[PDB]
């Protein structure tokens, strides 16, 4: 933290945070969500980290440089160490990025290295070359060099993501899958793992060996996994939680914004809520059926009348306020809802679906009070505007994410938040061979547009291409956009350091501090 001279610190520096769900894992190469990332950032530190304002800043690397935006050189700091006293060196990064790229790790973020365009990554992912050929190298103990096959000006912004955090080669090799148990884990972030009770709590304690330990204030942070937004808010109102998870129930949002207006933080967030369509499963592999679902959803009712929290109606995947985005609002979004419904009905009828023999499908969502409530409202709007019948289905967080990767679903609720602020953080997930492509969308026209964005000379031609890629995704109706998220949660008066101006919400518990109360 950076405590403001003139602030009284409480005597007990402990903090309880709700994390929304039980994480998939603590291994940084096996995770893909917001819950997983929240805890990861406190435990593992990569090259760069985000400041308190969300901008990229020195993490294990104290400074860095590039030649032609193609060769990136990181100068690591000499005092960087692990939780057992050993040092953090450039050899740890060479080994971690190689394990991320290796197909035997099966990371859902193995394509993150394709998004930074590291030399030989495509052949390594396809098993044609081994992971030791990856374009990374330790020039010395404190010098980590990266070779890209194409110029990537924003390469350094990708490095705050947890998938490119280092892992400890001695523990992984000795304990394999059991390396993350609290008995065997070695970490390099401000915290280390004290306890992990499945479905109950994850407790973390200050890491004496962290290079910036002098400025850490909190000594113990507890991460809860409560997926019910009502239970979370009622464990906060009644004192037991300090920072809720950032999903607010529809039931009590209203009352708390004037019952306790100063505890309700509402800020901009680079995330989009959407209904993902499995594009390869019949009859959803027909563009007419996908288009009808997209047009018949009434975003004004969902957003301004059922949710009512300040989210904005969405017409794209990439949020329009992302850095570098200049998107065109599509024709269908400008029409009246009644015209969208008659156009949607015509499309379904031409695809063989009518009243009397209607489209029926399963809608998968992850357990939650908010997603259930929205899922019931969307189902009734679709029933009313198109005559479709949807069967609701709920799965716990980690099973839900695995079902979408396996493609054993029809339509799913989904949410995607940026990893770095630039439109490819969203668009690269729709590339035909991406490991994050859970829509199972495959378009050679889309892939080429994105491939061309690294070959153009400037940022203005790049932004035009990004706009045309969103128009390609929209024309194919790969997903059904619903709203651009607002970051909304409860933050107790004593918690200090949460500004809320970071649109990625990359929060570090080492930047926080408890005030006397």
């Amino acid at each position: 933290a950076d405590v403001p001279a003139g602030v009284q610190l409480a005597d007990k520096q402990t903090l309880v945070r709700n994390n929304g769900s039980e994480v998939q894992s603590l291994d940084p190469h096996k995770i893909e969500g917001v819950p997983e990332s929240n805890v990861s950032r406190d435990l593992f530190e990569g090259l760069l980290i985000s400041d308190v304002e969300g901008h990229p800043s020195p993490g294990v690397a104290e400074k860095w440089e590039n030649k032609d935006f193609k060769v990136w050189t990181f100068h690591l700091r000499e005092n960087a160490k692990w939780s057992d006293g050993t040092p953090v060196t450039a050899h740890d990064f060479v080994y971690s990025w190689q394990r991320l790229a290796d197909p035997n790790t099966a990371s859902p973020y193995a394509s993150y290295l394709q998004y930074g365009h590291i030399a030989n990554i495509d052949d390594i992912i396809a098993g044609k070359k081994p992971a030791t050929d990856l374009g990374v190298k330790a020039l010395d103990d404190h010098t980590f060099e990266v070779t890209l096959s194409e110029p990537v000006p924003y390469f350094y912004k990708l490095l705050v993501h947890p998938s490119v955090s280092p892992v400890p080669k001695s523990a992984v090799e000795k304990f394999g899958d059991k390396w993350t148990q609290p008995a065997n884990i070695v970490t390099n972030g401000a915290y280390k793992l004290k306890n992990w009770v499945v479905n109950e709590r994850i407790v973390l304690e200050r890491n004496p060996q962290y290079w910036d330990n002098a400025k850490t204030v909190i000594n113990q942070v507890t991460y809860l996994p409560i997926s019910s937004e009502v239970t979370d808010v009622n464990r906060y109102r009644s004192g037991e939680i300090d920072m809720t998870y950032n999903n607010m129930p529809i039931e009590l949002f209203q009352k708390l914004k004037k019952e306790i207006p100063n505890e309700v933080r509402v800020d901009p967030y680079l995330c989009t809520y959407y209904y993902e369509i499995n594009n390869q499963k019949a009859p959803f592999n027909d563009v007419r059926v996908r288009t009808a679902l997209k047009l018949a959803l009434d975003r004004d009712i969902i957003v301004n009348k059922v949710k009512n929290q300040g989210d904005l109606p969405a017409y794209s995947y990439t949020p329009p306020y992302t850095d570098g985005a200049k998107l065109v609002e599509p024709e269908w979004f400008k029409w009246s809802q009644q015209k969208r419904n008659e156009e949607a009905k015509k499309l379904l009828a031409e695809a063989g679906f009518t009243a009397d023999k209607p489209l029926t499908f399963d809608l998968l969502y992850n357990t939650s009070d908010l997603h259930k409530k929205l899922a019931i409202a969307v189902a009734s709007i679709w029933k009313k505007n198109l005559g479709v019948n949807v069967n609701l289905e709920n799965q716990e967080w980690k099973t839900f994410l695995d079902t979408r990767h396996q493609g054993t679903f029809d339509v799913a609720r989904a949410g995607w938040c940026a990893d770095y602020n630039e439109p490819t953080s969203f668009l690269n997930t729709m590339l035909s061979d991406s490991s994050n492509n859970t829509a199972h969308y495959k378009s050679p026209a889309f892939d080429k547009l994105i491939a061309d964005t690294l070959k153009v000379a400037d940022d203005t031609q790049r932004s035009e291409l990004y706009a045309k890629a969103e128009q390609q995704l929209d024309k194919d109706s790969a997903i059904v956009p619903v709203y651009y998220y607002v970051n909304a949660r409860l933050v107790k008066p004593w918690v200090g350091g949460y500004t809320g101006k970071d649109p990625l919400d990359n929060i570090y518990v080492k930047n926080l501090y408890i005030i006397k109360h």
